[PDB]
């Protein structure tokens, strides 16, 4: 509260380690679905299903632009990758696999760089 603080998280590092993280989620051989925004004109049902889109490029220019408050907005635009993909793929295709593969390896780095 006011006066009243928790000792400070030393927080100076989030943005070159989500970045490091980032950069392996890129170099994962089923990161293909995930690399660029999905083209809202050449796929059906998209746009009007998916009210907030996100891909890693996208997360890529908000990070080097200084647009994550902190490293819990930048988990959440990564989840929101893969929640997309639940949302729009069937879990038996290539697709659906390729993105539970990826959120498990998400969720390890995270776990391991920052808990």
């Amino acid at each position: 509260s006011m006066s009243v603080k928790k000792p400070k998280r030393d927080d100076s590092k989030d943005l070159a380690l989500c970045s490091m993280i980032l950069t392996e989620m890129e170099t994962h051989e089923d990161a293909w679905p995930f690399l660029l925004p999905v083209n809202l004109k050449l796929v059906p049902g998209y746009k009007k299903v998916i009210k907030k889109p996100m891909d890693f490029s996208t997360i890529r220019e908000k990070l080097s632009s200084g647009q994550y408050p902190n490293l819990e907005t930048f988990a959440l635009d990564v989840r929101l990758v893969f929640d997309n993909c639940e949302t729009f793929n069937e879990d038996d295709s290539d697709i659906g696999r390729a993105g539970h593969n990826m959120r498990k390896y998400f969720e390890k780095k995270w776990t391991d760089t920052f808990k």
